[PDB]
């Protein structure tokens, strides 16, 4: 499923990400724009044994089990397939999870390189939220 940016803002709002650990809603929308282009189904497979999965691109060495990743900790306690759903819950309880431990929103290399200085409130200007 690919979302609209306003329709993912509002879902994310609903799933209480607006200001969790101090990160404006607005960053969370940016992080998934530049991590998967709003596609619930995205995967990037790496040389390294691991795969980034879903809309916020959560890796398999650390966060989910997909039974094929080397040094696995499955710290979200979810199968990675759980994160390619069209529904974004399993991925938001997993980003909340990542963001506790040592969060930056830094965990996500697109938020660091493309959302970190900007006006991220720009990704929610115009939505009803």
């Amino acid at each position: 499923k690919v979302f609209g940016r306003c329709e993912l803002a509002a879902a994310m709002k609903r799933h209480g990400l607006d200001n969790y650990r101090g990160y404006s809603l607005g960053n969370w929308v940016c992080a998934a724009k530049f991590e998967s282009n709003f596609n619930t189904q995205a995967t990037n497979r790496n040389t390294d044994g691991s795969t980034d999965y879903g809309i916020l691109q959560i890796n398999s060495r650390w966060w989910c089990n997909d039974g094929r990743t080397p040094g696995s900790r499955n710290l979200c306690n979810i199968p990675c397939s759980a994160l390619l759903s069209s529904d974004i819950t399993a991925s938001v309880n997993c980003a909340k999870k990542i963001v506790s431990d040592g969060n930056g929103m830094n965990a996500w290399v697109a938020w660091r390189n493309r959302c970190k200085g900007t006006d991220v409130q720009a990704w929610i200007r115009g939505c009803r939220l």
